[PDB]
């Protein structure tokens, strides 16, 4: 049975040719609103929230953690490095790691972030740890982003990735300063203005990451502040059947503007 709110998701998804996943969380309430929200999608780079938040939680017991500057070797670039590349041959903090992977989606820093955790099962260890029985990091970057159909590496459900978000900016998984520093990095993120902030009023505070990848695969996943009214949660994936399908980033600002109504 179906909502009109996913008889529209379900239009919306049939038009754009591909696949669909959302979940809305209204914190107000906890009611939620899903859409093939069990089912596995490719993360793509918003896998980089649940590396940033381990090493966070990381730095609970090591208080200088963030500050801790890591070296960046020429040999560690990979094919999209904005901010890494501007400190070849010098360092980036655990901190500036963290912005740039979160904030500029730069994949050397996530891949000093996993290398943190020891290695993508480590940042699977952290989802566990915080209750997220479903999130699955196999990879590095970039070929973490295959995002092929059918492969359950590197994959996550709408449901679980909205539950855990919520858990780590409006919830307690991390601690106080931690959460904070959570959602001023994910308020100021610079890649997600055609995404979910698309599609929602102007004057709502929105912390998010993007993530893109082969098929076509075009996610966000974000804490939202409404005027007026109690948070919510959302995420928003989609994948195509093709392996060089286009970007869709405006199937998810539909997407949100359709969550938002009402």
């Amino acid at each position: 049975e179906t909502s009109a709110v996913q008889q529209k998701l379900a239009a919306l998804e049939k038009s754009s040719g591909g696949r669909l996943g959302v979940a809305l969380i209204d914190t107000a309430d906890n009611t939620q609103v899903l859409y093939r929200g069990d089912e596995r999608f490719p993360m793509c780079s918003t896998s980089k929230v649940m590396a940033a938040a381990a090493v966070l939680k990381q730095s609970e017991t090591q208080k200088q953690l963030l500050n801790q500057p890591v070296e960046i070797k020429p040999a560690d670039l990979v094919n999209y490095n904005p901010i890494a590349e501007k400190h070849v041959n010098g360092t980036m903090t655990l901190a500036e790691l963290s912005a740039a992977a979160l904030q500029y989606s730069d994949n050397t820093a996530m891949n000093k972030l996993i290398a943190q955790l020891g290695g993508p099962g480590g940042v699977t260890a952290f989802a566990r740890a915080i209750g997220d029985e479903t999130f699955r990091l196999d990879r590095t970057e970039p070929t973490l982003n295959t995002a092929i159909p059918g492969d359950p590496r590197d994959t996550t459900t709408p449901r679980a990735m909205a539950q855990t978000l919520r858990q780590l900016t409006l919830g307690h998984a991390l601690g106080e300063t931690q959460r904070a520093q959570l959602v001023t990095w994910l308020k100021g993120n610079t890649t997600g203005a055609a995404s979910i902030r698309a599609g929602l009023p102007t004057s709502w505070t929105v912390g998010d990451k993007t993530g893109s990848g082969d098929y076509g695969t075009t996610n966000d996943i974000a804490v939202i502040w409404p005027q007026g009214r109690a948070p919510l949660v959302l995420v928003t994936y989609f994948t195509q059947p093709q392996q060089n399908a286009e970007s869709r980033r405006d199937v998810l600002a539909s997407a949100a503007r359709i969550i938002a109504e009402g």
